[PDB]
């Protein structure tokens, strides 16, 4: 369920 990815303006940080 958790997802964390940071690229060239591609935020994908989700913990909750």
């Amino acid at each position: 369920r958790k997802r964390i990815h940071i690229g060239p303006g591609r935020a994908f940080y989700t913990t909750k």
